[PDB]
Formats: structure tokens, sequence, C-alpha cells
DNA sequence: CGGCCTACG
DNA sequence: CGTAG
DNA sequence: GCCG
């Protein structure tokens, strides 16, 4: 009754097992900080199964038969049901390793590998890193300077204002080009830690060379606090605030219109949903999916899609709107 | 046991 | 190495 | 860590 892949079931943004899923996600995150991608995936998948359930789990019984619940994830749930806390989860939460790896990986320009090296070198705080600025790339310097602003969520109000400024630059760069809001906001989130836009043009090929032209125009308007032929730009933008402004992460992506459904699908997420969807495509259907297309490796052909609905149909999956992709 | 998404900057 | 979802 |  519960399918094994997250792309086979609706997953709403809000649900009935919030505390249980949050605890499993702490363990998933900690597994990632240790380089255990397999354990991260299992804990993420188990958390996502709980998000997809129609009511709260109240008894351990109710996990029997659910995919991705074995001895470890079931024991976590059991401890939470019986005591309101799970000792393993709380030990992770308060550990110096978890807290520092979380802080460091939050920095734009710092991943697990860099964070882990710094941790092993004895660094623990953002001010530790600031004192050693020759250890830092230009990207990391920007991430560190702007870390406080980037730690505060963006509201949907802010997003609409940003979209209008991006649309103005895009229209000068290439009249007729369009801007679509993707990422978590397209899935219905009311807040988020960045904003994602997908840009195309209805005439195939006109979008070639577009992103540099857009970036130059936004920089000329004084809106770009940090960036840098290309088709994805990971920026920090100046967002107006009453009497001042704040830094916001914005991603801009260009795709040809032939690829737009695939890029829209990919950039709308969630991250787990897209990993599960690509895994399903390859392992169950023998087709290879990315943000550019869907390849049949036996006929050596690409599926044409005119819509996300087309892609779900190609893959034999019932359509899920973005609001049900919150795996 | 092997496998765990698949790209671009 | 970083980034994305 | 779990699935197949
Ligand atoms: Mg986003
Ligand atoms: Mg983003
Ligand atoms: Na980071």
């Amino acid at each position: 009754w519960m399918p094994a892949y997250a792309c086979q079931r609706p997953t709403p943004l809000t649900h009935h097992n919030t505390g249980l899923s949050e605890a499993l996600e702490i363990l998933a995150e900690a597994a990632g900080f240790e380089g255990s991608e397999g354990r991260l995936l299992t804990f993420c998948r188990a958390a996502s199964v709980l998000k997809a359930l129609p009511s709260p789990v109240t008894t351990l019984s109710q996990l029997q038969g659910l995919p991705h619940f074995g001895e470890h994830s079931s024991r976590v749930v059991q401890e939470l049901l019986e005591h309101g806390v799970c000792e393993e989860v709380e030990r992770v939460r308060r550990s110096e390793r978890y807290q520092t790896m979380k802080l460091f990986t939050q920095i734009f320009g710092v991943g697990v590998k860099t964070a882990d090296r710094w941790y092993r070198e004895g660094l623990r705080t953002l001010d530790d890193l600031r004192e050693q600025p020759q250890k830092l790339t230009q990207q990391q310097k920007a991430g560190l300077q702007h870390h406080q602003d980037l730690s505060t969520p963006v509201l949907r109000s802010d997003v609409d204002a940003l979209q209008q400024v991006v649309e103005e630059a895009v229209g000068q760069a290439l009249p007729g080009a369009t801007v679509t809001l993707t990422g978590g906001f397209r899935r219905g989130k009311l807040q988020g830690h960045d904003v994602d836009f997908l840009i195309t043009h209805p005439k195939e090929g006109q979008e070639a060379g577009l992103l540099p032209r857009v970036m130059c125009r936004l920089q000329d308007q004084g809106l770009i606090l940090y960036h840098q032929a290309f088709e994805r730009s990971f920026c920090i933008f100046r967002l107006p605030q009453p009497g001042s402004w704040k830094a916001v992460r914005v991603d801009l992506v260009v795709a040809p219109v032939s690829q737009f459904p695939f890029a829209l699908l990919g950039w709308t997420g969630s991250k787990l949903f897209q990993r599960e969807l690509r895994r399903f495509s390859r392992k169950e259907k023998g087709l290879w999916l990315n943000s550019h297309g869907l390849f049949d490796p036996e006929q050596k052909t690409f599926f044409q899609a005119a819509s996300e609905e087309d892609i779900f149909r190609h893959l034999g999956l019932e359509y899920l709107p973005p609001e049900q992709r919150n795996a």
C-alpha cells in the first residue's frame, strides 16, 4: 500500500508525522557528514515515507510493512513513541562534530569535504575561519561575509519582488524570454533559503548565450553582491528591506525550450524526489533521466516532452503536481 | 552481495 | 573542489 | 541502512 520509491506517492509539504521525520532527518544529515551516502539515503527515505502517510504513527505496529523501516529506523521511532526523545538523535544533536559540520557546510562555498578538513585541523567557529582568510576561496569569503543574512529565510513576498527585477533584466537581454519560479517556492513553501528561476525563450536556439547577458545587466543595476559561456549562475543578490536591504541566494538557470520540461522538473525538486525519480527511471524503466532529457539507451533516442505531464507518462507514473513532490 | 542521481561552474 | 534540485 |  506504500510504494517503495518517493516518486510513486504524493508527499505534501505539511503532514502528520513531523517530529518523527525530523528525527530521522537528523540521522540522515549526520550520516552525510561522515561520508555515508547509503545510510543518508535510507534515513531520508524512511523520513519521507512518514511524510506520505495519511495520519500520525501512534504505535510501532504501524511501521510493519512500510518500506525503508528496518531495525534501526524502527527503534528510533519506538523511542520517540515511548519517551518523546531518541537518545541517539539527542547525542548527535549536542555533539561537537555534528554542530560544527552543520555550521561549516551551511557556508556557501563549503561542502562536507572542506568542512571535515577544517574540523580535523581544529577549527570550530565562523570567527576561527575569518582569522585565517588565506585558507578561503573567493566564493567562501563571500559565503562567510554574507552568512548571517543567508541564514535568515526568504519570504514569498520577497520572491515576487525579485522575480520582477529578474524579468526586467531578462527582457532587455532577450525580448520574449520568460522567467519561471522553481525550487521550493514552486512546491508551495512560504519561506526558503534561496530563490530559483528558470529562463527560456519560445524560439529554440534563441536562448544561446543568454545567461551572461542577464548577469551583466543585473550587475549593472547594482543588484549582484556576488557571482562567477554558462547556463547556471549561483548568485547572492541585494534584496530591498525597509530602509535597508539583505543578501539573498538566487540561482538562475537557462534551458532551451525543448528541454524546459526536464529542467523545470529537475529544478522543482525536492532533492530526494529527483534522486528517487532518476533511480526509478533507470532501475525500473531502463531510461536515463537528467535535467536536459530522458534517454533510451537501447534505441539511442531522447524522449520529446512538451510538459512535465509528458515525462510522468513516459515513465509510467501517475502525475504529481509540484505541491506533492515534497519528499 | 551491489547499489544508492546526475548533472554544471 | 564547489554548486543544484 | 535498507532493498532486491
Ligand atoms: Mg531553492
Ligand atoms: Mg537554489
Ligand atoms: Na555549503
